[PDB]
């Protein structure tokens, strides 16, 4: 059954949380515990009232994003096909209570200095239901690193990073992120130099430009185990496919004319597609603190540039790590 908010966030790691992201899903904390930073995503469910405009899920529908979760944290530990580039799982809780008033004093916070988009989560009653997940913090994210970067070398390490991690997700769980918007990518100081992973048995090496990066958010995920595929199916979703201003919104489209709408089928391109958009960002939005004033490194903008004009006929991220010239 489930456990009060206390048993997750007992006295001293409540009264640490700071509020550090949000969506339409709910609320992301950042606290500590043994002397190590951890974040905390709060989404309500089970429950009739409207939460930032949309309806909560119930159970079987959140079920998909904690069973992705699990099994992409687990690839840090496998053998043939290895990756930390996935955010580490600590925990899941299916909570019962109303909201902590110091999560609220945490939200007040935030509101006052960020602003929110969502509403105060102060009206829920004590029978309401939440899951509460705990992951490894994953630092900061590409979007609010946007003017924050040292170079376009540090983009190429990102971009190799994510197409490696996918790869790997491929290869072991037929995976698709189908949501990598530049939200859901995050960068954290790392002092390793070299950052290792497996695809189907063979190892390698990236190097890290100092930083580590972490895939967050499967909400729109599908990968499958044995055949049984898990998946948010959104055949029948309107607003999805009708944004506009950003080519994220293109890319939903995209996704959907490549899968015919059959979102339980595995169309790894999605991930292809994902990877154009993030370096489409890179070259077009974010804005580095040292620009391509050498030769070496005008040179690493035009392996990029290349990668941006070339990736979208390959097939999958796998395709693009083994066979595609910017990550040899
Ligand atoms: I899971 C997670 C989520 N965030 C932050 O919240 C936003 C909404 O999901 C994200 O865009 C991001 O800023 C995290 N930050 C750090 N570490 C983890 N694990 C996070």
């Amino acid at each position: 059954g489930p456990v009060p908010f206390s048993h997750c966030l007992p006295t001293e790691k409540l009264q640490r949380c700071e509020k550090i992201g949000e969506g339409v899903f709910g609320e992301v904390f950042q606290t500590i515990a043994d002397h190590t930073p951890v974040a905390i995503k709060i989404i309500a469910i089970e429950g009739p009232d409207l939460v930032n405009g949309s309806h909560q899920k119930t159970f079987e529908e959140i079920l998909p994003e904690i069973i992705i979760s699990k099994e992409l944290s687990l690839l840090s530990g496998e053998v043939c096909n290895r990756t930390e580039g996935f955010i580490g799982l600590n925990s899941v809780h299916c909570v019962q209570g109303s909201y902590p008033p110091l999560l609220l004093k945490a939200w007040d916070h935030y509101n006052s200095t960020k602003g929110s988009a969502n509403d105060r989560p102060d009206f829920f009653k004590d029978d309401q239901l939440f899951i509460v997940l705990e992951t490894e913090f994953g630092g900061i994210d590409l979007e609010q690193m946007r003017t924050k970067l040292s170079s376009l070398a540090t983009a190429k390490s990102i971009l190799h990073q994510l197409t490696a991690s996918l790869a790997v997700a491929e290869a072991s769980l037929r995976f698709e992120h189908r949501d990598l918007h530049w939200g859901n990518v995050l960068l954290k100081k790392t002092s390793l130099k070299k950052l290792h992973y497996t695809l189907n048995g063979k190892s390698s090496t990236i190097p890290s430009c100092g930083l580590q990066v972490s895939i967050i958010d499967y909400t729109l995920s599908r990968l499958e185990r044995d055949g049984i595929v898990v998946f948010c199916d959104v055949s029948m979703d309107e607003d999805l496919f009708t944004g506009d201003g950003d080519y994220q919104f293109d890319i939903y489209r995209l996704m959907k004319k490549e899968n015919n709408n059959r979102w339980g089928e595995y169309h790894p391109y999605s991930n292809v597609l994902w990877l154009h958009y993030l370096t489409d960002k890179m070259l077009k939005q974010m804005t580095f603190k040292t620009k391509c004033n050498t030769p070496a490194m005008k040179q690493i903008k035009r392996k990029i540039q290349e990668f941006h004009r070339t990736m979208l006929n390959f097939s999958s991220a796998t395709d693009l790590l083994c066979q595609h010239s910017l990550f040899k």
